[PDB]
């Protein structure tokens, strides 16, 4: 799986998808361009919130037309009929109407409450807005999946002949012991949606026994309770990072393992670990990245990097897309 | 400086410390072989506790000639005459006589007492035994160093035209603030010793405010605390790694940073991100690796890993000899 094999893959399971992502930023010249370049290529069909004037305006000042799997949808028309269906949702929290009117001025909002009504599939946003305003309307109203209590996140690693799954890289800070076990079931499922089998490593400072401490005893826990709840997966720690991509490593250090050397999916012990892990492979190797992809939440929830380019967000809303397909 | 260039320095540096260490496992094959080397390229002067009858032999075994430089001393011959030592030295913490002899078995122990006794500049031992095995003695006898209330350590990282420092990725499993201050400062003093620009960049998810949490804070603490000590180093953070490292991400999230884009020295939050950061970058880039030297210690010990090689122990005792000078 090269990197141009995978971001065709994308291509092609979000083709078999066959979904309607909502974009909120639908006046955005990258969202716009990327969304034309979804429905041309059958990615997925995309749906802009925005003026309908201003966003064919900006569509033409980019050399691209909306043509079908295209649809605009006007806020200031459509934003009334769903204020009943907020207060609804939130009367318990004291919603009213002038505030769930207030609420959907955010087409984020807006586009949550399409993506509750089953009306769309799944959500795109934050090129133009920060991470929290693109995911807490979904995790107030769509809720996190049946057997997830927390939502995490992956990347994909575009090696130059396999691609790696790591996680969480992002979100989560310090997850418990029950947690982290969430979180590598949950990157697991990830990647074998994704066409990538999953060998799931617990990473820590050490390979079994070879380090003491509260610290290495979490992911000895994480590591039996997400084997408790799923059996089928392959799952193994706490190992440290070259005992699970390195055979001769594993060989002596690890070698009743049915994980290490062969690791696929990379679970790190905290947000310090995952992220400073992560920056550091993405500049030594240079390799590419995808990501990071939500994951726990009820239907598909996705934030793009402020400085995303058009590409990015094209295959971030096919990973939406397949996502989608997934539940 | 190149791994070649950088491998030269220690080397030059060695020469003109003109020291004296210790390897207390004096009959252990690479040791033997790596001792020879030493005193022939003028590294150290090396001091073998074993056997003179038994070391000579695995010398001969190994095609090496132990000349000038090389000082066998025959453990039994002298261990009765440190007994003494011994016991004045924990005499309040209940040595006896008896004791101090069953202690003074371990060869260890006994390039520790020659340590304390200014026989010898500095000690390595590890090749057959446990980092514990290697430590424990100098830290209950030779204590830390002045400054330091903890001992922290270090990875030399060898890129194809620069050397980067780490830490601590070995040793102390989760640091407060105060204890990072204090990592972050003696691994700048350790870069300085060893010819590197010491540009300290503290390590988190976050870059400035781009992240919260108390493992933020615990970094911003730990910034200003060695700013405190030390105003004349340049220290910076919290940073990403990729602010630390590139030019680029530092302009556009860290422009009034004096470190951002151009860190020499990598001090990470914890033993989870400095050891999987670590191992994942050795394999990624491919680069080579010197260490872990310790920091901190009142006089220099070093511990090698168990599959150490004869140019690993070569240069690790040019590193305590080096480290002898430095204080
Ligand atoms: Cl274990
Ligand atoms: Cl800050
Ligand atoms: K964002
Ligand atoms: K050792
Ligand atoms: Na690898
Ligand atoms: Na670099």
């Amino acid at each position: 799986l090269s990197p141009p094999a995978f971001r065709y893959q994308l291509t092609e399971l979000a083709r078999k998808a066959g979904k309607r992502i909502v974009l909120p930023e639908g006046d955005e010249p990258r969202t716009v361009k990327a969304a034309a370049i979804c429905a041309e290529r059958g990615i997925a069909t995309c749906v802009l919130l925005g003026n309908p004037a201003e966003i064919n305006r900006v569509a033409a000042s980019q050399g691209v037309e909306l043509g079908a799997g295209i649809e605009i949808v006007d806020p200031e028309v459509v934003r009334e009929s769903y204020v009943g269906r907020l207060v609804e949702l939130r009367k318990n929290k004291g919603m009213t109407e002038t505030v769930a009117r207030e609420q959907l001025e955010d087409n984020v909002v807006l586009g949550t409450l399409m993506l509750e009504q089953d009306e769309v599939d799944g959500l795109v946003s934050g090129a133009v807005h920060t991470t929290a305003n693109t995911i807490r309307p979904p995790l107030q109203l769509i809720k996190t999946a049946p057997g997830s209590s927390l939502v995490s996140s992956v990347f994909f690693m575009l090696l130059p002949e396999q691609v790696y799954v790591y996680g969480d890289c992002a979100i989560n800070p310090d997850p418990t012991a029950e947690q982290l076990a969430e979180i590598a079931i949950q990157s697991a499922d990830s990647a074998a949606a994704f066409g990538i089998e999953p060998r799931v490593a617990m990473l820590s400072y050490s390979t079994g026994t070879s380090g003491a401490g509260s610290d290495v005893e979490k992911v000895r826990e994480a590591t039996r309770l997400a084997q408790e709840k799923r059996p089928d997966l392959m799952i193994d720690g706490p190992l440290q990072y070259d005992a699970a991509v390195m055979a001769d490593v594993a060989k002596s250090k690890a070698p009743n393992s049915p994980v290490a050397g062969r690791a696929t999916v990379f679970i790190f012990p905290d947000l310090n670990t995952g992220n400073t892990t992560y920056k550091a492979v993405q500049r030594s190797a240079d390799l590419i990245s995808i990501g990071p992809m939500l994951q726990g939440m009820r239907k598909p929830v996705n934030d793009l990097s402020r400085g995303a380019l058009v590409d990015d967000i094209v295959y971030t809303i096919a990973l939406t897309a397949i996502q989608s397909a997934q539940q």
